[PDB]
């Protein structure tokens, strides 16, 4: 597995890649802009899965922080780990600074 072994940061925890994540099951309703989604990894340098249409409702199970962005981790029908950037984050938690969301989080 390789996550953070010690009880750290509570909600957020850092994985082996140095990506901060948290398991959170929510619905992300994309706003008025299509978002570039990634697969496997939450990076701008990660393989692109496609663009998420504006107004698409995503059910995600994870939120990650990497590449100055906050990402949502969900799976596609092919089993792809799709990461959609949902907002920016200046720095890494616990002192994270999340920018405006590109949608809603239900």
């Amino acid at each position: 597995e390789t996550p953070a072994t010690r009880p750290v940061t509570g909600s957020w925890k850092k994985n082996q890649y140095g990506t901060w994540y948290k398991p959170e099951n929510a619905t992300f309703v994309n706003g008025n802009q299509p978002i570039v989604t990634r697969i496997g990894s939450p990076f701008l340098n990660a393989p692109v899965g496609g663009n998420l249409p504006a107004g698409a409702t995503i059910v995600y199970d994870e939120v990650c922080i990497q590449a100055g962005h906050i990402w949502i981790g969900y799976n596609a029908y092919n089993g792809n780990r799709v990461y959609c950037p949902v907002r920016t984050c200046q720095g890494v938690p616990p002192n994270q600074i999340p920018g405006v969301a590109w949608g809603v989080f239900k």
